[PDB]
């Protein structure tokens, strides 16, 4: 849920593990 990755999740993907890709953005937990 925190946005603490810092990444987009507009192409559906994100690099960090652990972070959800919560479209447009990717946060964990």
């Amino acid at each position: 849920g925190v946005p603490i990755c810092g990444e987009t999740c507009t192409l559906g993907t994100c690099y960090t593990a652990g972070c959800s890709c919560s479209w447009p953005v990717c946060t964990r937990n």
